[PDB]
């Protein structure tokens, strides 16, 4: 038997397992899939042989993400600036300016006033307390309704909505205004910071860090899917799909939130958590890598398209590039290549789409979703508690971070907290 | 004897006298000088024969100034857009961008945060209550100290300070942060609006409106300086410099705040007002019209110069223009033409200064100052009360407007209030 069993081998599980190991604990890491990294997934491009791409998480910012910064420094993992935006091809109407910040002077006063309203609302959020413990229910409304109340002129209105669509991976009518404000708060109460934190990338892929961390974990079982966690006895019993059970004093659930409903917990998780766990979060983010010909370097497009954003990702050759589009899987079907061409051509009518690459995170049984985004009404009911221990079972991961939800930093933050909690007990 | 004596023939006095006249009252307007208009003073340029210029108040914004808008519509007074800024010659350091809004992307997050802090502070101000009645004393501190606490990076820091210097007519160490916030509040809680309200000018000079209003005032005495206002009897007695006294049931003091100390009030004004009235406000604004050769059209300069701002005013010929500089008379001596040349050349090294034109409002005994700006500590002690009636004596003018202080709109607003008060009594 083990001191701790960590379930899930993404950054959260990896940090938890490594730090407990170095603290002298006997740890077993159970990973359901054939690889480590989870939603950090670098691999060879489906479109360009020999080209490594990020199919999940890619972007980081050292100042917004200090734990991640420490990991990179620890293993000497090289980072590079993310692709620079130099050519702006927005779809924000005839008054937009072709810059990264496309707001014209005629909208400046309106933007100034909305910024105050937005930041005032975000400042209501204390990041330690949980979104359910702060009387924030009035803000937990559909984002389109919240934005309607800001009464923004067309360029700034669509610019905000486009980035919010990108960021939350939800259309405006499904996104929670409160969650948008949570992201603003998480970035040091900055609206700008939400986009400006797309600062750097792993030079050699996120697998660089995954591998560096996994090397310090002595016992890892791949292709081992946990189906049950039973703490009714003195020692927690962890049952697997097609294998013998494992036992530990403590268990860290470091699997995606939308997969918890598939695990049989004994006894049942606290009542307050059950409904949201059953439902799952409403995150439907879809990141599509688009292999193109005819695109100039440094393109950024933001607009009212079915792709709210489309921007430069990678130079392939002098004539070919990868662009990246963010949308959501509820609104867009990436198996419809005709739809992809139309979505790209809307912004870039001169460009030829050669192929696309993505992972359907929502269809993957080890994930059942991309990054976290609550449905309207979910997180003002229960939020902090989703990441709280249930007896000897700890819950970690980006999905439950109060400080950096939906980011790699959040996976590392939550793992830190679980590790500290276990070492004090 | 009269129903009302109005002392002072600027826009405040003119509106008061006209509106009381049309309400059927018997009014006498006493003007100390040889002209009507006060700090709205259009006349022939000292530098360019046949060119009419504004030596006092010039700029207006119909949306920020609805009473002024009504006056223009009433008399069919033509307005024109103020000179457009198309060429930017800032002195804000090497990272500034040559645009009207010269803040670079690297300062965007800092600007966003400062905007929130600024607007949050301005939102503490209720424009009806008075700056002395709202526990705002913590904000009534030197502007340089307040701005220091914002910790702005160099471009935005100097851009804010330059405009604040321009606007308040006070150097940062003498300006009150609370007053800066008052101006922000007055512009519908907008920092941007403070500068964006320099929107329009009188096509034919402010005298167009002065004359239109004065035509409806039947009894006006020019060169009649009031030295005493005595309400100890049943009827107010108004004594003049070298003339016989005049008598009225009511008296409207529509003279600049810094001149009230020269009038003998009987009985003495309420105690709370006396010290500030004696002291006078700290407004030292200085508007200099600079006749130049070699300047391209549409110049705007903002920077760390002794002229915080220098911008296009009037096309004189294909080679000659007037620019306008704002500074303050404490910091700058406009009788030193060598100093003017240096101040202009700092921004515009290719330009030749041909001459200057200004009025020394601070030295003029009918004014003793340009527009109002309190000394640190003044208006958190007494503000609203300066514009409150003392028995049958009413106090009006831009200087005492709570809603639009230092603007023509403020003169019209205060006059409206006095007129309404008199008609109800
Ligand atoms: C499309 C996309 C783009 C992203 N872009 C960024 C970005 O730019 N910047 C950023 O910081 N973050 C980004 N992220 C978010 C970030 O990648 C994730 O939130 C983070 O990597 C998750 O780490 P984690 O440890 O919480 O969970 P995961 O990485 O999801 O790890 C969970 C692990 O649990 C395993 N598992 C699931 N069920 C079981 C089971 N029952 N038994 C055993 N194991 C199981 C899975 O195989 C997986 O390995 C992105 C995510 C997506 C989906
Ligand atoms: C340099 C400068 C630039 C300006 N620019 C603008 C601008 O761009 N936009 C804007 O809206 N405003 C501007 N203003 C502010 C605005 O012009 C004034 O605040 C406004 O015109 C004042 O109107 P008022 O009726 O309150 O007082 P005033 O116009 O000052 O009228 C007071 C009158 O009282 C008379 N008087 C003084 N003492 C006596 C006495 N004892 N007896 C009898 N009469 C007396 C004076 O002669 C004067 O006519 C500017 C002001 C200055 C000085
Ligand atoms: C009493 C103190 C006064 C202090 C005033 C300082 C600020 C005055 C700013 C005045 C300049 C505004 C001009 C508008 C820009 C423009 O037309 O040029 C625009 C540039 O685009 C913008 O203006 C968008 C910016 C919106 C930001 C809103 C929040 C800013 C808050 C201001 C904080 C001030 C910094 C100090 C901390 C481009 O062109 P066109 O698009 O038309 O094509
Ligand atoms: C979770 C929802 C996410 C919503 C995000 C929407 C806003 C994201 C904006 C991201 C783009 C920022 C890029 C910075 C601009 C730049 O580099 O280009 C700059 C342009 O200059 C500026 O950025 C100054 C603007 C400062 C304004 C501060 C307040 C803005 C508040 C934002 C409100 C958003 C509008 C919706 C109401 C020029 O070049 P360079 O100078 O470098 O030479
Ligand atoms: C940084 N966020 C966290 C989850 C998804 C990711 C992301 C990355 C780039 C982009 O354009 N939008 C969102
Ligand atoms: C509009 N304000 C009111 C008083 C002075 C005036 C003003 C006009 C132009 C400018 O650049 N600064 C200040």
């Amino acid at each position: 038997m083990y001191d701790a069993i960590v379930v899930g081998g993404g950054f959260s599980g990896l940090k938890a397992a490594r730090d407990l190991t170095n603290a002298g604990k006997k740890v077993l890491l159970l990973e359901g899939g054939e690889r480590l990294g989870g939603r950090a997934y670098s691999r060879e491009s489906r479109n360009v042989p020999g080209l490594r791409v990020e199919i999940g998480g890619a972007y980081l910012h050292r100042k917004h993400h200090p734990r991640l910064a420490a990991e990179l420094d620890r293993y000497g993992i090289p980072t590079a600036a993310a692709s620079e935006f130099t050519s702006f091809r927005h779809r924000l109407g005839p008054t937009a300016v072709d810059q990264a910040f496309p707001i014209p002077g005629s909208e400046a006063v309106a933007v100034e006033a909305a910024t105050y309203t937005l930041l005032r609302d975000a400042h209501r959020i204390d990041l330690e307390k949980g979104l359910e413990n702060q009387d924030l229910e009035d803000l937990d409304i559909p984002l389109n309704e919240y934005v309607d109340k800001l009464d923004l002129p067309p360029v700034s209105r669509q610019f905000l909505l486009a980035w919010a669509w990108n960021m939350l991976g939800q259309p405006a009518d499904q996104a929670s205004a409160l969650w948008m404000l949570q992201l603003v708060a998480a970035h040091h109460y900055s609206i700008l910071g939400v986009v400006l934190s797309l600062d750097e990338v792993f030079s050699n892929g996120s697998a660089d860090l995954v591998d560096a961390m996994s090397q310090e974990i002595p016992e890892i079982r791949l292709q081992t899917v946990v189906t049950g966690i039973d703490q009714s006895g003195d020692v927690v019993n962890v049952t697997v799909k097609d294998g013998h059970a494992f036992q530990a004093h403590s268990v860290i659930v470091a699997t995606p939130m939308n997969t918890w409903r598939r695990i049989v917990f004994t006894p049942a998780l606290p009542e307050r958590r059950r409904s949201v766990i059953e439902e799952g979060h409403g995150g439907q983010g879809l990141k599509i890598l688009i292999h193109v010909r005819g695109a100039e370097a440094g393109i950024e497009c933001v607009g009212d398209g079915i792709f709210p954003t489309l921007y430069d990702y990678c130079e392939v050759s002098e004539s070919e590039r990868l662009l990246v589009a963010f949308t959501d899987s509820g609104s867009f079907d990436p198996t419809d290549i005709g739809a992809v061409k139309d979505a790209v051509l809307y912004y870039l009518p001169e460009v030829e789409v050669l192929g696309i690459d993505y992972h359907d995170w929502i269809a993957d049984p080890l994930f059942e979703g991309p990054w976290v985004a609550p449905r309207v009404g979910q997180f003002s009911r229960v939020h902090k508690e989703l990441g709280e221990p249930a007896g000897r079972i700890h819950f970690v991961g980006s999905d439950v971070s109060l400080e950096f939800p939906g980011y790699i930093e959040g996976a590392l933050e939550t793992a830190e907290c679980a590790v500290n909690a276990i070492l004090h007990s």
